[PDB]
């Protein structure tokens, strides 16, 4: 083995052990250095009701380096690109091998009702989000039911 999938194994196991309330995720099959994980919108938020599929994607440089993660389902949010990459600032600067998957994760769940001002992936959604919320929260609404799907 390498230090990489040790470390991945033990994400694993403590994730199963003690998921957070509505995540979890597991190596796929036939390669431990891609994930795939599902996030259910929090509760109360525009994304309520959300089941949302997510890939992650390691490195054997992990835990040093962060791995990259991107939604399958169809997204709208300030953060997320057109093509499902999410930006969050512990998978770029703020990154530190303190964080696991379980926490990553927990992160992204939780950056769905918390976007990030600062140079938004998705203009249209950023301006929805400030300056017309009623809007922002039916262009949502429209990804949570494709999400079922
Ligand atoms: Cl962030």
């Amino acid at each position: 083995s390498t230090p990489a999938r040790r470390r991945l194994m033990r994400d694993f196991k403590r994730l199963q052990e003690d998921p957070p309330v509505g995540v979890s995720g597991a190596p796929s099959e036939n390669n431990i250095m891609q994930w795939n994980a599902v996030i259910f919108g929090p509760e109360g938020t525009p994304f309520e009701d959300g089941t949302f599929k997510l890939v992650i994607e390691f490195s054997e440089e992990y835990p040093n380096k962060p791995p990259t993660v991107r939604f399958l389902s169809k997204m709208f949010h300030p953060n997320v690109y057109a093509d499902g990459s999410i930006c969050l600032d512990i998978l770029q600067n703020r990154w530190s091998p303190t964080y696991d998957v379980s926490s990553i994760l927990t992160s992204i769940q939780s950056l769905l009702d918390e976007p990030n001002p600062n140079s938004p992936a998705n203009s249209q959604a950023a301006q929805l989000y400030q300056e017309n919320k009623r809007e922002y929260e039916k262009r949502v609404s429209a990804i949570v039911e494709q999400s079922w799907n």
